[PDB]
DNA sequence: GGGCATGCCTAGGCATGCC
DNA sequence: GGGCATGCCTAGGCATGCC
């Protein structure tokens, strides 16, 4: 169905200098997850690990949370809630934690929460923010996308954005970043195709 | 789910000399329904008209009915009921007569009945047999197939057979014929490919 | 654990001329199921369809059943019950019909029964025998093998035989045949290797 | 299952100047335990003795303990508790002291304790710290690793770190060090392979 | 229709156990 | 200990949708 609103996608580093980082995976045909700096776009396979690094200039307070939400990138689809297709919704692949209709999961976090917003109807997945150890320089979260961009009755070949927000314990906004996502069978092939088309 | 049984597919012309016939459509691009005599296989597009001719040596009694049912061709899948995938099942394309989950519809017949067999769980579509119209030596029935062979969560790229039975009143068997079906985007392309592969 | 007995493996065509047949699949590196006439040995992948044909000279009575049981081929292992390994036993792959510890499953048959013999401790899977369609010449049963021959804590790289018995309603021996089985990742590779080694 | 937390792996020599040392074993393939300074990685065979030296600049107080814990090295697996596979868990190889599911054991110490943390669900093995024997400069602990890195349903080919912590009698941190571990059939072969690949 | 768009299968060859 | 035994991963390439 449709949402009454559209989540802001404006980059906002905020007080803590919140930025995203991504691994340097190349574009081998079927690399599981690869990020394009040129496009600010992640290309990844269904249900595979997608590492996203959280960078901050200073450490946010305890109780700070990290939320991920997908929206359609094209303005005419923006009000449509991004959700899994009827087939994948029904298949038996829930990890015991995630609701069957949620596109975005976090893997390997017992404290994960899945929200179905009563007012906006938007799905999101939230985990507590954890600083890195004083040595290490960033915190990595591992997302799984549970449909292909092409799934009929679902994203139906429409591009999406993932919006990552840093929130305090009440859910107030601390920072925001985003990136485009294509979930597909051949991330390396598809990334090189879209990068080539930039020259066209 | 699974059926307790598998419908017989044995050709049986019976007392009335029941045979099927098909149009001579070629193998072009744009072609919505084309039949391969070499493969005894119909290639057609989703929700497009598929004419099947009923030929008989003599006219069956009034009350005679014509039933169509799909089964998976591969033996290991035979017990699985052929049905629409979750996406097409949910989309809003019912013609007001056909249940949403039935793969096979008859178009242009007010006296069409759709059965969901309580014992076998098989879907089928039945119309009254009408002797041929003045000038024709055959009665034509127009079927529509409402999922592609490739629909995930549905036929999922498994070939099917359509079994056409000539039945009497009680439902007893007067005759039987069958043909393979591929529902696909490019029937002409795919027909020529499979015919070529016959030489391989 | 150990069984008190060892099932006979003697070929016995019996009154009905019971024989097995197998498809002509080649030795492509990772063909899913391929049979070696030279070795009387099936090579197949885990959980993949393995067609076995039942041939008879004349039709056994209604109520006749077909049973499959694995035993270790090497004499010193013969008394050890063939079962799934601890890992596969625990994984969530049951089809709703087969107990988790059974190596051998039948796919696509609602009337399948799984037995855990109270006296011998042997596992077996049984289905009703169904004659061929009026035209057809044999009956095909589709087995799945749910561990690799190499599974540690399970078959642990020991070869097995599958024993197929034709039985009456009561369990009385009507006929018996058998074949060796290797469940492996690359059936074609492994079949060619063992066939080559015959010359060594 | 998953842990709610991830143990810190930051090196911390602390007040007592806590360091690890390892023997100079070469890579004669057969070798049962060999350490790579280039990789800070131990390569060892299942259940074989793995000497780890504890070095300190000054002697920690009586009641000081030494704890070992494994975690997955890859960030996406970090929250998954490292444990033995289902096969090795079930086999009859307990030394009378170690629980069957613990990956890491200490050999030759009657005062060994095995902990299954109620809050984190992590396994660990702890012994009292003993200053070196007179004439020795370090204290050697002998660990055994009870699965191969490749065990299916266990580590499943994922690299692990062993974290060695010096803690006081309350469990408070006095010092910490770590090393990567590969448990495998051919330590010398595999060490040379990974060292060679450093140049690639 | 002719060109893509885009998922699925599999042969090759690497990873890794075994005696 | 070198020679295999054997499962896993994925780039090549086809299957099949789309307009
Ligand atoms: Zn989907
Ligand atoms: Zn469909
Ligand atoms: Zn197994
Ligand atoms: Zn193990």
């Amino acid at each position: 169905p449709l949402s009454s609103s559209v989540p802001s996608q404006k980059t906002y580093q905020g007080s803590y200098g919140f930025r995203l980082g991504f691994l340097h995976s190349g574009t081998a045909k079927s690399v599981t997850c690869t990020y394009s700096p040129a496009l600010n776009k992640m290309f990844c396979q269904l249900a595979k690990t997608c590492p996203v690094q959280l960078w901050v200039d200073s450490t946010p307070p305890p109780g700070t949370r990290v939320r991920a939400m997908a929206i359609y990138k094209q303005s005419q689809h923006m009000t449509e809630v991004v959700r899994r297709c009827p087939h994948h919704e029904r298949c038996s692949d829930s990890d015991g934690l995630a609701p069957p209709q949620h596109l975005i999961r976090v893997e390997g976090n017992l404290r994960v929460e899945y929200l179905d917003d009563r007012n906006t109807f938007r799905h999101s997945v939230v985990v507590p923010y954890e600083p890195p150890e004083v040595g290490s320089d960033c915190t990595t979260i591992h997302y799984n996308y549970m449909c292909n961009s092409s799934c009929m009755g679902g994203m139906n070949r429409r591009p999406i954005l993932t919006i990552i927000t840093l929130e305090d314990s009440s859910g107030n906004l601390l920072g925001r970043n985003s990136f485009e996502v294509r979930v597909c069978a051949c991330p390396g092939r598809d990334r090189r195709t879209e990068e080539e088309n930039l020259r066209k």
